[PDB]
Formats: structure tokens, sequence, C-alpha cells
């Protein structure tokens, strides 16, 4: 498996607008949002649970790479793997999307795969 | 259990502002006191014990979340469970309220269980 | 065992003006100066030993408190038990004190234990 | 082994400009790019993945330090070792290059082997 | 042993001026160069290398510290062991000491063995 695999989707030229850290079934997880720089679009919700899903390893790399860009607020592209969370009214409140990667934007390119 | 079960309460648009660190009973534990960004409301305080209590896993993530919105200032959502704490010192010093989340707000926003 | 336990001492409205990390014995430890925020008082230094006392589980938050109270120079409450180190040497450069707690403070009364 | 074996290679007076965390086979890695300070030459990818090559065991110290030099925005010399990685479309998409080391530059002379 | 034995040797009123992440043996390891604070003396290198020497234990406290001084660029005591590494070229890169511990300093004293 891999972030930069075609079965993941990606977002780019998006802002990490919202940081949630909590715990479910024992395991901290972690929830961000992502709007586009400019404003168009609809919101993007991503989660990574620490026991929970083959991204699992990457869980403290993940949180701590969402934080800087969320710090410094700026633009990135945001890889996930959708409809992994399966706990109704967690995938409610946030998303099934499970977040597998976070790249760097220049002007006019994204550091990460497409 | 879920940070969003509805058995546990929250907080929002309140601002981190009062961080303790020490150790109880071979725990290292954290509290935080936070208040309305606006001036509102009463104080709440929650604390999070390396050891203690179902929320236990999630203490360094919750340590690491508390100081990094401690450190800006931010309007937050605290979520908690209460009546945890035991020790009545401790419980009169600070609360027996858990720490079982921390969400940003944008605005009275608020990214987390609702 | 707890920070605020009356058999521990405790000095308010101090700032970290001092900072020293250093191994003994194996253990990584650390050491810090404190101050009054207004200078009158004789300074407090505490340190903590990574394998030693009955401190040592709070060892790496106690380090990590420190060094961020040290960073943004605010006033704090801290708390430790006296006479705990035995090496003369050492006690002689530091003291004897064992750090067991960090505490913020406002103007008005310091979160922690008194 | 070492950073500084002649048969590793290093590029001096360079900026990180973009950096990339994700998951590929089970492990965390993360990729940065670097370019001239004073924008001649071409840009330069290594990444480093967490339990791959043999400079796996450092890969926590190159990632914080990467993410230290890139807050920064410093001069540096960035040292690899060429053709690592194997996975076509990872290296397409950043490099072969694997990251083996990071000295700060001064205006004259890199903090680091040569 | 202790950083403040009287076999280990120390330069005050220095500030850390350069910084070296990378891998040898297995092992990450770190350099630091320091320079007096008035521009006087020749410069003092020191590394610490995870896995070797007596000082191995302190190695994540020690490059931890020695970021953040780095970062302040304030004035510190810089402790060593002479004639601790041996392999020539990393020596001829950088130096035989190993570190073993870092003071902070004011105008009368710093805070450490001496
Ligand atoms: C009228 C029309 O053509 N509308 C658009 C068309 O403009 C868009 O084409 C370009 O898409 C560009 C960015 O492409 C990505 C991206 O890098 O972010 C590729 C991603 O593969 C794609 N992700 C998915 C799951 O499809 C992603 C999203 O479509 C997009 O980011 C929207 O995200 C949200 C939640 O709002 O876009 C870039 O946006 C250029 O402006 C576009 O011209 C086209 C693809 O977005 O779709 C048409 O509807
Ligand atoms: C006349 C009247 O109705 N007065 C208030 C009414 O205005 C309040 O409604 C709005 O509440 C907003 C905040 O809602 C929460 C919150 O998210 O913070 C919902 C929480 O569920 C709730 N938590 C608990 C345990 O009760 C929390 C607290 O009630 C509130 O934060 C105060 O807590 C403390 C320690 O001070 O409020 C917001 O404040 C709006 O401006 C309000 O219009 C309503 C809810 O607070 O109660 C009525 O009594
Ligand atoms: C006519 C001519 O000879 N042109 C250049 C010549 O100017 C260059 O000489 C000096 O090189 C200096 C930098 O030296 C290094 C470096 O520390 O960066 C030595 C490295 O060993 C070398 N790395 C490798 C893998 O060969 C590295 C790269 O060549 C260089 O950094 C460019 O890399 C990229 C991706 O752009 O250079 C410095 O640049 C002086 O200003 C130069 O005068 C000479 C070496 O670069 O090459 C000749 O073609």
């Amino acid at each position: 498996e891999w972030t930069g695999d075609n079965t993941n989707a990606y977002y780019s030229d998006e802002v990490i607008s919202e940081l949630h850290v909590g715990q479910i079934d024992t395991s901290p997880y972690f929830c961000i949002k992502t709007v586009k720089a400019n404003g168009s679009g609809t919101p993007v919700v991503a989660c990574a649970v620490s026991k929970q899903s083959i991204w699992a390893p990457s869980f403290k790399e993940l949180l701590d790479q969402a934080r800087y860009f969320y710090s410094t607020g700026q633009s990135v592209r945001i890889h996930v793997q959708k409809n992994i969370w399966t706990y109704p009214l967690f995938v409610n409140t946030f998303s099934a999307n499970a977040l597998v990667g976070l790249s760097s934007c220049s002007a006019t390119q994204c550091f990460g795969p497409k």
C-alpha cells in the first residue's frame, strides 16, 4: 500500500482549518478539516486512529505533520482513503476518510503523488 | 467509549488560560483551566492522569494538544467526563473532570462532537 | 504521593531563569533555577533525574514543561521535595531539591496546590 | 557506514523548500525538496523510510531536523545516498535518494563532511 | 560518571553556531559548533552518538537541548569529555569531543558544574 496509490483520493490547495484530538475504543485519534485556500469547493474531513486501519503505523508522523501545517496555515495537498471508519456516530461527526498523507504545495504544484 | 458519547460534557468558545504538570500515585498528570474567550461563564478545569481512568491511552496526545492550544490562546471546545478523579485534595485544587478531547473553534465553530 | 502533598515545598510567582541538561550514573537529568518574578528573595534550584527518586515516572513531562515555561518566561509556582539528591558535588552545584510540579500563575493566584 | 562516506553525495547552500509525509508498505516516510538559496542549479529530492534502508535507525532524528531546517529556512548542506528507493511510481514522484544527513551552512562553509 | 566530573572539560559564554545530524555505525548522531559570544577564540565542536559512549543514555535530551539553545542563540556553557570519538575522517570533520552537558549562562555565572 502507498499514500500514492490511485485508489486514494487527494485534494490540492487546501488549508488545515480545524484540528480535533480525542479517544475511541482505547485508541487516541485525531481529525482535521481542510478548506480550499481560495474559498471554493466543500470542506474535507479526515481522521487517523492510532490502533486502527492499515495506516495506523504512521499515526504519530501524520499528527505531527498535521499540527505543523495547521500552525502555519500554508496550502497543502491532503491524501485520504475513503470509506475506512465505520462507527456511524463518529463518521457522522467527522467522516469515514482515513488520512494517509500530507504534502506541501508550491505556487503551481504540490510536492506529492498525483 | 468515545469522546463524543452523550454521557460526556463539552464547553465551547473557551481559552486555555492555565496549565499545571505534576505526579500522583506514580502517574504524571496535567490539568488545564479554561475561560470563555469573551469573559462570560464560569471557569472549566479538567485533568488527565497517565495510568488512570479509561482515558489513560490518550494522555500524551491530549497533553501535547493542550500545550499547543495553550500556546496560541485560540478558542477551543473542551470535552470532559465528570466525576472521575477521587483524591479529595486533588479534586478541591483542580476538579474531578477527566479531559477526554479538545477541538478547535472557528468563530464559535467547534470542530468536534456536539 | 502527590505534587501537592504538604511534605513538599512550593514557591509562587517565580520565573524559570536557568536550565541545565546533563547525565549522572547513567541517568539523563536536568535542573532549573527559578527566581521571583519581581527579583526579590532567593533562587529556587530543583532537579529531575531520569531513573531516580519516586518522581522518576514524570521526568519527561517535567522536562518538557520546564522547557515550555522557560521559553515563555511566564510566572509559575514551582513545587519541590527537599533533601532528595545526595552526591555532594552535585548537591553543591545545584541542590538536593527534586522537582515535583510546575503550575502557571496569573496576577492573582497560581493554578496548583497550596 | 557514515553520512560522510565518499560514496554519498551532498549539495551545499540549499534551502528545504517542500516537505511530504506519507506511508508505504507499513512504514511512515517523509520526503523533502531543496533548492539553492541563490536560485541557481536544479532541485534536490531525498526521502527517508522508517524501516527501510541502512539509514532507518536515524529516521526520527532526520525527520525532526528536516522539519527544523524547513521551518527556519536557513541554508543547509543536504547529504544523500543515491539509488536506494525502488518502487517506480514513488521514485517518479520523489526520487531514489535516501536522506542521510543535514548540516547548517554559514556564508563560507558548511558544518559537515565534504 | 557525571557531567561535572573534573575529568571533563567545559567552555563558558559560548553560542551554538552550527548543527549537524547524521548516522554512523547504524546510530543517529549530532554535532554542534560553538563560538564565544564575543567572537574571540577558536570554535569548540562536540558530538553525541546514540548507541556509543557512556553518555549514550542522554542522547535525546542533549539533542533536544542543543536544538533549543541553537534556536535562541543564548550564551551557554558546553561540557565535553575529550578524546572519545576515534574514526579519523569523523574526528577531522568534527572532533573527538563527546558532548556531556549544556548549561545556560547569565552575566555572573553559568548554571552548571565548574
Ligand atoms: C467546470 C469544471 O470543469 N469543474 C471542475 C474542473 O475545474 C476541475 O478540474 C481541475 O481540478 C484541479 C485540482 O484537481 C484535484 C486536486 O488536485 O485537488 C484532483 C483530485 O483528483 C480531485 N479529487 C477527487 C476525489 O476527485 C480534486 C477535487 O475534485 C477538487 O479538489 C474539489 O475538492 C473539493 C472537496 O472541493 O481536485 C483544480 O481544482 C482545478 O481548478 C480544476 O480545473 C475538475 C477536477 O477538480 O472537476 C470539475 O468539476
Ligand atoms: C436565557 C438562556 O437561555 N441562557 C443560556 C443560553 O444562552 C445558553 O445557550 C447558548 O449556549 C452556547 C454554548 O453552548 C454550550 C457550549 O457549547 O459551550 C453547550 C454545552 O452543552 C454546555 N455544556 C454544559 C455541561 O452545560 C455549555 C455550558 O452550558 C456553557 O458553556 C456555560 O458553561 C460554563 C462553565 O460557563 O454551553 C453559547 O454560550 C450561546 O451564547 C448561548 O446562547 C444555554 C447553553 O449554555 O444555557 C442557558 O442557560
Ligand atoms: C565551469 C564549471 O566548472 N561549473 C561548475 C562549478 O562552478 C562548480 O564548482 C563549485 O561548486 C561549489 C559547490 O560544490 C558542491 C557542493 O558542495 O554543493 C560539491 C558537491 O560535491 C557537488 N555535489 C555532487 C553530487 O556532485 C555539488 C553540486 O555539483 C552542486 O551543488 C550543484 O548541484 C545542483 C543539484 O545544482 O556542488 C559551488 O557551487 C561553487 O559556486 C562552484 O564554483 C562545480 C561543482 O558544482 O561544477 C561545475 O560544473
